[PDB]
């Protein structure tokens, strides 16, 4: 892998070596929130992160992740669009270089100024490397972030990042609540998808929060002091690691709201 978010590297890229990257499924999408129809079979996301045991937090030369223990049931994802039980495996974020671009959704074409995913696997699969190679493989819970507010639950991360600034640095991360991340309501839409970064795998069944999260420009300044490059290396920030709205071809966004 060579790919990335830089100037000769990016998503316009990304189909020489993935060509399932204009396939029939992929993601981020648009949002029209005028199209997306209101579907009353929908059930209220189950979101159960009560246990959650975080482990590590680590610069993968993309974003970084945030890495859970996914040995047992501990933190959840069931209900929703679901069948089934989704374990959560890490979280990441996409941010943009600006507080005026991103997020990887978009809203009636409205760039957030972060995205958050909470990635999980369907446990009926019985490892994550199985499950993405299964269409109802993964379930990402995304989360749109805006700059206003400080979010006080992200804080500990922020204070991390200058400890994991170039790729492949990683440092323990443990007791982390990743409930202090969600919004009041948990408001959705959804529709099937992909992964939105290689392999591009179309395994996801999307979960997008209304309502964002708000955190303030201090923090979101952080994630920008992050690097792509490893140790050493000439500095590249990491920032604008988003791939752009893709196109949502013969799929339907349902929303869990009226
Ligand atoms: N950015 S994301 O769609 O949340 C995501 N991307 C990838 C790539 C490889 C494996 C799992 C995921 S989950
Ligand atoms: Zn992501």
């Amino acid at each position: 892998h060579h790919w990335g978010y830089g100037k000769h590297n990016g998503p316009e890229h990304w189909h020489k070596d993935f060509p399932i990257a204009k396939g029939e499924r992929q993601s981020p999408v648009d949002i029209d929130t005028h199209t997306a129809k209101y579907d009353p079979s929908l059930k209220p996301l189950s979101v159960s992160y009560d246990q959650a045991t975080s482990l590590r937090i680590l610069n993968n030369g993309h974003a970084f992740n945030v890495e859970f223990d996914d040995s047992q049931d501990k933190a959840v994802l069931k209900g929703g669009p679901l069948d089934g039980t989704y374990r959560l495996i890490q979280f990441h974020f996409h941010w943009g270089s600006l507080d005026g671009q991103g997020s990887e959704h978009t809203v009636d074409k409205k760039k957030y100024a972060a995205e958050l995913h909470l990635t999980h696997w369907n446990t009926k699969y019985g490892d994550f490397g199985k499950a993405v190679q299964q269409p109802d493989g993964l379930a990402v819970l995304g989360i749109f972030l805006k700059v206003g507010s400080a979010k006080p639950g992200l804080q500990k991360v922020v204070d991390v990042l200058d400890s994991i600034k170039t790729k492949g640095k990683s440092a323990d991360f443990t007791n982390f609540d990743p409930r202090g991340l969600l919004p009041e309501s948990l408001d959705y839409w959804t529709y099937p998808g992909s992964l939105t970064t290689p392999p591009l795998l179309e395994c996801v069944t999307w979960i997008v929060l209304k309502e964002p999260i708000s955190v303030s420009s201090e923090q979101v300044l952080k994630f920008r002091k992050l690097n792509f490059n490893g140790e050493g290396e000439p500095e590249e920030l990491m920032v604008d690691n988003w791939r752009p709205a893709q196109p949502l071809k013969n799929r339907q966004i349902k929303a869990s709201f009226k």
